[PDB]
C-alpha cells in the first residue's frame, strides 16, 4: 500500500478538485507527520491552522474518546448536555456575550452574512433587499456559491453559475477605501480577515484594523473579523485583531477550535446582533453536537494551558529573523505574524514554488505553495525552539540548493 | 445540574437560533436516551436519520478510536492513506464513478449546485451566467443563503438579504409542472428528494421518481436526488430510488454515512459531470480527513452487516399499519416509507403536535413536530418488534390520553 498506490486510488475513484503535495501521510503526532514509506517530516501548514495544538493532542484525543462513549449526536430538536457549557466557557473566554456553533469554517462565514442582513433590515433599518456587505480582495472563506460569490479569485468563481448579489469588494489593507464604501447607508457589514491566508499570509499595515473598527463603528456597519485561520494563538495573540486592541462586531472561529479532531466553527458576538436570528431561522444537523463541543472545551484548554500564542510570538520572531536572512536574489519578501508566515521567492522558469514545496519534501519539511511564487510556513504551535531551528536549516539547505 | 439549568444556561450563552423540545439528554446507545435525570427515552428521530445505525454503534466507535490515534487531518494540501480506501469502498458501494467528499448536507448541496452550473456550460453549453436549477416546493438542504434562496419556506429566507439567483421552484410530485419547467433549454438540473422530509415525511405517488428520470434524461438535465435523510436504509432500501430501480445523475448522501460519530457528506456521480471542476476550483478544510473516513466506511459497513434496511422495510410496515388503526378524529394522516415516517392530526386550539411531543415526552418517546400538525416517527434501524410494538403503545397512550 505504497505512496504511488494511495495516488492512484484517489485519482480513480475521487474527485480531481485538488492537486496535492505529491506525499501519502498515515500517521501525526505533535509537529511530524509519517508516510506510507514511514518517511518523518516537519508539518510546516498544521492544516490551515487546524493543528495549532500539534496532530492528535493527547487531551483533545482523551476528551473525543470520553464523550464519545456517552453520546455523539441529538440533533438540536431536542437538548444535550455539553453545549451549553461549551458555550459559556468559549463566550466568557473571549468575551462576547454569545455564540453560534456551527461545523466548517464556511458555514460560519454564512452564518455571520445572514445575521449581518437579518441586523440590517430589522435594526439598522436597511430596506429588503438593499444590504450589502463589502470584502476586501484577495478573501477567502469558503467554498459555497456565497462565498465564492466574494472572490476575487477566478478559480473559485468562474463558470460556477450567476452569483450571489450583494456583495461588494474593495482593495485589502486600505482605509481610504473602506471610507468611500461605507458612505453608502445600506451596507450592513464588512468582512476582513486580520491577516489574508490563502492569499499569501498578506499582513496590512500597523493601525488598518483600528481604522476599520473605527469606521465601522462611525457609519453603522458591522465589523465581522474572520478569525479562522489567524485567530486561536497562531498569530501570537488569542486572535489577531488583538495586536491592536480591536473588538470586532462579529467574530468567526474554527480549525485549531478542535485541534483537528472534528469540523467545529464558531460565531460569537453581542444579543443586539446575534437575538435577530429567532427559533427557527438557522442551523445545521451537526452544529453544536456534544462531542464536537467537548473536543473544543479540550482544544482551547490546550491552548491557554500550554501557553501557545507566547510560544507562537517568540518562535514567529525568530523564524522571520532567520528566513530574512536569505539571499535577495532567491527570496523576494518575508512575511507573516506569529507562526503564520510566508515567503516569496523570485520565481522563473526554471523554478518555481512547487519545485522548491517537491524538494522541502524531499528533505523532510511538508510546506504549501499558494500561486507559484508563495510558499507558507507554518508549523504547529507546539514546536520548539530547537525543532524550529532544525526546520529553517532544512528550509535554507533547501532554497540554497537551486 | 439539572434539566432546566441546561435550558438556562444555553438561553444564556448560546445563540436563540432552536427551540429545542424541552428534554435535556446526556446518555445515547441504540434505540435509547437519557436525560440528566437518569430518564430513559425511545429516540423516534434518529437526529434526522444521523443515527439511524443506533446511537454510539459499538464498531463506528471502535473505528473512531482506532483512527483517532494516528491521524486527523492533513488538510488536502498532502494526501492522507484513508481517503482513497474509503472513496473506492462508497463508489463500489452505490455505483458511481466518484465521489467528492465534504462535512455537512448543505455542503454536498452546494457542492452540487456547482457541479451542475460547471457541467451546465462547460458540456451542455449554456451561456454563462444563464444556467438555472430547479426545485420542488417544499425543498430543504440546508441553511446556507443559496440554501434558502431555493426555500419555499419564509422562515428560511425572509429577512436574509438579496437571494441567488438562477434558482426556480415548482410544485413537488408534479411530473407536467416538471415537464413545463424543463423546456427551457437554460435548466441545468433538478433537485429532489425522493421524500421530503422536513416538509413533513411528504412521499410523492408511485411513478414520480421514474418520470422524474425520463425527463431529466429527455431534456438533458442532470437528477439531483438529495438522500441526505432518505438515503442509507432509512426508508428500506440502500436509497429511496431503488424503490423504483431509477439511476439519478447526482446522489446527496450524509447524516447516516458516519452514524452521528462525525459530519461527513459525500456527493457521488460519473466521471462526466463530476470532472467538470478541475483541480483548484473547489474543496473544503476537513472534507475528506481521514477520521471521518473511517468512521464513514465503518458505518456503511454496519448498514449492510446487520442488514438493517430489510429491518426498516419490515418494520415500517408494522408501524404504518399500527398509526392507521389510530382515529381518524384525531391523527388526520398516516405516510411514509421503512421507518421514515409521519402523523398529521387534527390540530385545534385545545390541541397541537407541540402539546403531544411533550406528552410523548411524558411518557418515554421522543418526537419532532414539523408544523403543530406533523410528528415524524423515525426511530434508528437497529429497532428490534419489541421494543417497536411497546413504542407504539406509548403513542397510543399518548394520542388517546387527549
Ligand atoms: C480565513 C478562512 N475562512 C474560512 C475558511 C473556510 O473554512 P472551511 O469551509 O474550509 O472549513 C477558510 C478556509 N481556508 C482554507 C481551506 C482550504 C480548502 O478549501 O481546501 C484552503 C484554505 O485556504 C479560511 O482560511
Ligand atoms: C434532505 C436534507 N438535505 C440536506 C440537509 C442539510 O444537511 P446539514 O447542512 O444540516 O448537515 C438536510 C438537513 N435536514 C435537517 C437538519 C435540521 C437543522 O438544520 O437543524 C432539520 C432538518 O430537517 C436534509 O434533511
Amino acid at each position: 500500500p505504497t505512496s504511488d498506490d494511495i495516488f492512484e486510488r484517489e485519482y480513480k475513484y475521487g474527485a480531481h478538485n485538488y492537486h496535492p503535495l505529491p506525499v501519502a501521510l498515515e500517521r501525526g503526532k505533535g509537529i511530524y507527520l509519517w508516510d506510507v514509506e514511514g518517511r518523518k517530516y516537519f508539518d510546516f501548514l498544521s492544516s490551515y491552522s487546524a493543528v495549532n495544538q500539534g496532530h492528535c493532542h493527547p487531551k483533545i484525543v482523551n476528551a473525543l474518546k470520553s464523550q464519545v462513549d456517552k453520546l455523539t449526536l441529538t440533533s438540536r430538536a431536542f437538548y444535550n448536555n455539553v453545549l451549553g457549557e461549551y458555550e459559556e466557557y468559549i463566550t466568557k473566554l473571549f468575551n462576547y456575550h454569545k455564540v453560534l456553533p456551527m461545523n466548517t469554517g464556511v458555514e460560519a462565514g454564512e452564518t455571520a452574512c445572514k445575521l449581518a442582513r437579518k441586523w440590517g433590515y430589522t435594526v439598522k433599518g436597511i430596506q429588503k433587499y438593499k444590504a450589502k456587505i463589502v470584502f476586501a480582495a484577495g478573501n477567502f472563506w469558503g467554498r459555497t456559491l456565497s462565498a465564492i460569490s466574494s472572490s476575487t479569485d477566478p478559480t473559485s468563481y468562474d463558470g460556477f453559475g450567476p452569483f450571489m448579489p450583494g456583495f461588494d469588494i474593495i482593495p485589502y489593507n486600505d482605509l481610504p477605501a473602506l471610507e468611500r464604501a461605507l458612505q453608502d447607508p445600506n451596507v450592513a457589514a464588512f468582512m476582513v480577515e486580520p491577516i489574508q491566508g490563502e492569499a499569501g499570509v498578506v499582513v496590512p499595515d500597523p493601525g488598518y484594523l483600528m481604522g476599520v473598527r473605527e469606521l465601522c463603528t462611525r457609519h453603522q456597519v458591522l465589523f465581522i473579523a474572520d478569525e479562522i485561520q489567524t485567530g486561536l494563538a497562531r498569530t501570537g495573540r488569542w486572535l489577531a485583531v488583538d495586536y491592536e486592541n480591536v473588538r470586532p462586531d462579529i467574530v468567526l472561529l474554527g480549525k485549531a477550535l478542535s485541534g483537528g479532531l472534528y469540523p467545529v466553527s464558531a460565531v460569537l458576538c453581542d444579543d443586539d446582533i446575534m437575538l435577530t436570528i429567532k427559533p427557527g431561522e438557522h442551523g445545521s444537523t451537526y452544529g453544536g453536537n456534544p462531542l464536537g463541543c467537548r473536543v473544543a472545551i479540550a482544544a482551547l484548554e490546550v491552548l491557554e494551558e500550554e501557553n501557545l500564542a507566547e510560544n507562537a510570538d517568540k518562535l514567529g520572531i525568530i523564524l522571520r529573523n532567520e528566513l530574512m536572512k536569505l539571499p535577495s536574489d532567491v527570496v523576494t519578501a518575508v512575511r507573516g505574524k506569529g507562526l503564520l508566515n510566508a515567503i516569496v521567492i523570485k520565481e522563473t522558469k526554471d523554478w518555481d514554488a512547487w519545485k522548491v514545496c517537491l524538494r522541502l519534501r524531499d528533505n523532510g519539511l511538508l510546506a504549501k505553495p499558494t500561486h507559484g511564487d508563495i510558499i507558507r510556513f507554518a508549523p504547529p504551535l507546539v514546536i520548539k525552539e530547537d525543532e524550529l531551528r532544525e526546520s529553517i536549516e532544512i528550509i535554507n539547505k533547501t532554497i540554497l540548493s537551486f
